[PDB]
């Protein structure tokens, strides 16, 4: 799949949610 595009941002947005969770943390 060439969503590479959604993944692309995901692992963005991932970092970033991982961020949002380790902010927490």
């Amino acid at each position: 799949i060439w969503l590479t595009a959604l993944k692309f941002l995901g692992k963005n947005l991932g970092k970033h949610l991982a961020k949002q969770q380790l902010a927490k943390l």
